[PDB]
């Protein structure tokens, strides 16, 4: 058996009033008759609008980032503000932030923990680069990332947690990830959770696949024992997302 | 004579639905009978709401930050998105971003230039740290910042530009800035614009003061020859802002 799946749309830095409206209408009209949690992560700018027009009950909205505390951080957005706005989902430590915005294992760790403390559901991202993969350090590295996070969490916290595996080594590297490789990375994280936190925590823990997923590969990927879902980029701005949600049956 | 003044509210990482609503109502009810441009920079989260409820015609809204292009920058916000949302003002290269978020003279420069190209009005921030001030490098440093920006601009671009002087050396340093010192920094920037771009550009160019301004010091500060306004922090979340706008007559 699997825990409930998650199909998450990571819109990243994209979207227009018009496009998003249209995209959101498609969703509201879609039939989803299964155990599935659909998540929509739009930009800070569009939360308001998403919040309002997204009415299909199998969907929640989420932020793409946040900082922990409110204050003198011009440009930034705090958890406190989100929660007041009414946002309960959030994506933290995505590869792009890790790469461009100076997010270390510890900054991430810290954010997650705040998020968890304020009662958010967290999609926490981890994954290794090509250098790391090529030298055979996948295990070494992801476990290091997961550990940094778990270090700050209590057993009960895990229930609010979702891990997303990002095969960075295969992202813009001209390198291609296969389902089996996905499965192998996921089986690692799960093994770690099991042996370190509890087979109880491990078995309800959702692990999302966050490499390239489209309407074509989605099925084969979800068919894997340890994949519970997806954190989707590109495809999630197209109607093809709908196909991916269905891939989760 | 002076160019039209600007009273800008930099809300930074603060605010709640309720607070901001109340704060915004005060504004809508205020009498402003003079040449003044009031600017309100709320978080990405609250733009929507500000946009909607702020109805006093002497007010515009602005963003606190942005990146240049849309794309795969999870967490971030592009100019393209703002413009579509209907935002035409923006604060760029604030001391806090320079300090915590890795913004160099060139990143700033680049952002400004994009912003300008897309038709935004830009409040561009510059200022030196205590080390810099103490060693006598104020002139050296600010001119370096302004230059990095001007490097990318055409003469016509200046019309969309607003410079804000941030006396960082005096921000959380237990060091205190006086009006005369403000005036001296502003006179420098102006001298530079004059001699390098044109006395024409210099004389219409608005230079905002962006250190600590409250309802008490506001007057003495604006009375200075080269101060055209303010980029306000703390006080701008209180009703005292209204007092500062009036300080601009």
């Amino acid at each position: 058996s699997k825990p409930q799946p998650i199909a998450a749309a990571n819109w990243k830095c994209n979207g227009s009033q018009q496009s998003l409206s249209e995209l959101i209408d498609l969703f509201n009209s879609t039939s989803i008759n299964h155990d599935v949690q659909c998540v929509v992560a739009s930009t800070f700018v569009h939360l308001a609008m998403t919040k309002e027009r997204l009415s299909h009950p199998k969907f929640v909205i989420a932020a793409q980032n946040a900082i922990a505390k409110s204050g003198a951080f011009t440009g930034e957005v705090s958890l406190p503000i989100l929660k007041d706005f009414g946002v309960n989902w959030i994506v933290l430590g995505h590869s792009e932030r890790r790469a461009y915005y100076g997010e270390t294992n510890e900054i991430v760790a810290d954010k997650v923990a705040a998020a968890v403390a304020s009662g958010f559901m967290v999609i926490a991202c981890i994954g290794e680069t090509l250098q790391e993969r090529e030298s055979g350090r996948t295990a070494v590295v992801v476990l290091t990332q997961i550990a940094a996070i778990a270090k700050k969490l209590k057993k009960a916290d895990w229930a609010k947690v979702v891990i997303a595996y990002e095969p960075v080594w295969a992202i813009g590297t001209g390198k291609v990830a296969t389902p089996q490789q996905a499965q192998e990375a996921h089986a690692l994280i799960r093994s770690w959770v099991s042996s370190k936190i509890g087979a109880d925590v491990a078995g309800e823990l959702r692990i999302l696949y966050g490499g390239s997923v489209n309407g074509k590969n989605a099925r084969t990927l979800y068919q894997q024992r340890d994949v519970n879902g997806f954190l989707v980029g590109g495809a999630s701005l197209k109607p093809e997302f709908v196909d991916i949600i269905k891939a989760t049956q």
